């Protein structure tokens, strides 16, 4: 990135990360901690390296298809959509544009397009929805609450409802011992007064 | 590659790509992530390196006898078939000739014809074509749609039959319940929404 | 850090170790050894790559939050709470502050409050308490003291009651063997004195 | 090599290769990959470091005497086969050479005359003749080229005999049905055409 | 060390090597030579990030609380006992000094300290003393003179006592036959030549 | 080496070397080529990292002694016995010396008298003499000559009677028929001629 070609150690590291850990919530920070100030040339070739999942890698290219309609459709010369995703452009017209003064971040422009195809992408593959997370019967609590955020962590919605579900949904969902020792905790228990008062059971 | 020899880290890494991988479709995008702006006497290091699969290896060499005669019927001193191969050509005279002013990217043109020799390559060693591709009687849908859009990866066409591929064969070798439910959610559904509606099954 | 992007050679430790070692009381010092001299937008880097272990990850996050009220209500342009969490900064701008003349060093501010955070989060999870720690009946008596010092390493507390509880609580919850040894020893006796004068049993 | 000594990754790799490829016909590729512009006193630590093999070794170590004495016939100061060899010669005398002007390329010599030896060596140990290799009863098409051409591989012989064996010779040892489909294809029929028209069987 | 951030690859050899290689009496050189020219503060990071041992590694923090002590008793600004150990002290600071013209060595103090610590620890972690070691009935001499160096080793002392315990202690512990063959073989004796005259055996 | 200290990716390479390959005669270019124009005191970290075969190492000092001690007898400042051997020297000394003009080679030295009794040692350490090597019943006769000449690399004689030995002994320990196969070759017969002649069998 920046020029200076990738060096295998990154695309055999991102490659493993995705074949290993799947989609989990968590590819989408090495995601964009791999690939820092990269043309668009490098995103297309840390993208196609990926040997499985095809079908959910073409999913993500009509994402980035869809972005690209309506960049153009919003809009040296001037950057079209076919352009931002770098199968119309060159390499030398991408780093002429990301050396310009004043730069266009082309490539940061298409790392936030594939982010978004990532959210999403994660956003299907998450297993199960929220509300059918329930407590075992004999469960620590610490396990519970380590998978219930973990289920929360792939959803994603605006910051009011979360905070309501994590707030109230998470003591509804408990046993009864668990309920009752959390309504005599009381409100405005952050979390770690509730696992620490709870964690004795 | 551009002048620096060729690092053991890059080698073995495409040594063992090879050895592993085979020649599946991702094998393409990774021979042209190592080797970027090479002389042609590393693109031909780099394909001498390979221990097996020597029979698919000089028919790589016979594309690249087909593409060299071409170039030598179409046309410092003049860059000929048997100097684009690198096998009738000096390291002295390669690099002067990519450092000079205009450059001849004699290793890029070396690089193009090794890619469509891959492709050919490629395009033999796919196991199975498309029709054959049917839908399991118990069969999780984003696990057939993951192995047809992997089949179809190999084949290369143009754009207009593809697209007819991909929107309207896909939803023909369904099932019947699955068949069903894609024409229940009609024309124009993209593959996100066919997947997401019929993902419960 | 301090500008280069992160080695994924480190991200790559950094999740092993948390995902190898858990909580134990040695990820903090590992913590501080991988990340030196770095800007806040590292920090979040290297937490949100965590896999697992999410519910106690959002104790740490509630732990910056309260530091950032803190700081916050206590308070180029002024650094909030918010500016120093790196979620409301841009990266030119918290450069700029880290090499400004005065440079505020706002990633070493979130380093000590993750720091802060680490701490807690691994004195919860110790497994039991120093009072729970008791010698074995046939157990040599270097491995009870490094099960007890082990133990005592996760509890953080003032150096005087620390002291007292190194010097007297060792000696109390011995067996009447050793119980008798080390009185016979008496007071002033050094650790390795009194592991050296019972090592033989 | 060309002044700084040989980093043990290379000397690693090497003894690696050789232990495990043996002198598979692969080997000479990887061995002029290597050690590229290299002075002779490392061709020297290049070749002592393998640990088997000495037998062949020392073969090796006649090929570059018969050479050695050859150049001394036929002919700063004068190179003679003592000196190419670098076991009479200082390192001091060699890089003043190899940056001499003009400079006398005694590693490239060196060079040449192992990939001699290697080239003797791996042709004795070819396992069998090309004339021994035959079409089994019920065996793959792709596998029995990808089986004669590794075979005549490690023998070396001019254009003109060669390139009469891989044309009439293969098609010769073929069984009769797949004899009789060549026969059926014609002459002029290439290697690709010859293994996609006799592929299905 | 001596500036620029220790590097993950030291700190993982000098953990693993503890965690392996225990406390046996060739860790104080893989100590000594991991950490060259380092500050203070990367020896801390360095003993602290050692995961189990804390027993042994509390009793080398006693040892460099009383070699501070015996500074302090004994004596920019002064360096104290409590600024070698780096517990009291800035990076600036340490820096400084260590550029400074004189150079104050803080850095080689504290690690001549940690020498004299692990020298100690290693010493009390010895199995058996030499006294102990006898040849066995059927036993290979260059076995036992390899197992009585190797516990000699651990132990310290002047040359004296030493040169005298290697000369005939050695000796002693001998079967009779070994003996005899000693005896007969005379004074002035070197350690080759007894182990070749009683290689036979 | 020549100043910069050693990197771990050395010692650890030289340590495992010695702890796999143990004193097989290939151990001793493996040293010369791990530490080029290296100071003393990096042989000497080199040298007491090696865990075990503690006798065999003392060996090794035995022998700097005796050669210390003749150079201190046969003679900046005068390098006696002792500062060659790095023990009685300072880094700065060093150095100076052998950045001095004319530089005193003292690393070049102690590295030339650590190979003398390294092919000491492994020269002890060869496990039959040459006399006891003997053809088998049914054994191919490469493997037999890869064993004759790995067992005579071990020990060093001067060329005349390694000549004789290599030309003579070998004809004679082999079995009647290849002895007859040998004898009917004649006189003058090479390696490579003798091998190729009898492989059949």
């Amino acid at each position: 990135p920046i020029h200076q070609a990738i060096s295998p150690l990154t695309l055999n590291a991102w490659v493993k990360v995705v074949e290993e850990k799947a989609f989990s919530p968590e590819v989408i920070p090495m995601f964009s901690a791999l690939s820092e100030g990269a043309t668009p040339q490098d995103l297309n070739t840390m993208l196609n390296t990926v040997g499985g999942h095809q079908a959910a890698m073409q999913m993500l290219k009509e994402t980035i298809n869809e972005e690209a309609a309506e960049w153009d459709r919003l809009h040296m010369r001037e950057p079209r959509g076919s352009d931002i995703a770098g199968t119309t452009s060159t390499l030398q017209e991408q780093i002429g544009w990301m050396t310009h003064n004043p730069p266009i971040p082309v490539g940061e422009i298409y790392k936030r397009w594939i982010i978004l195809g990532l959210n999403k992408i994660v956003r299907m593959y998450s297993p199960t929805s929220i509300l059918d997370i329930r407590q075992g019967p004999k469960e620590p609590f610490r396990d519970y609450v380590d998978r219930f955020y973990k289920t929360l962590r792939a959803e994603q919605a605006s910051q009011e409802v979360k905070n309501w579900m994590t707030e109230t949904l998470l003591v509804q969902n408990a046993n009864p011992d668990c309920k009752t020792i959390l309504k005599a905790l009381g409100p405005g228990a952050t979390l770690e007064e509730m696992m620490t008062a709870c964690q004795g059971v």
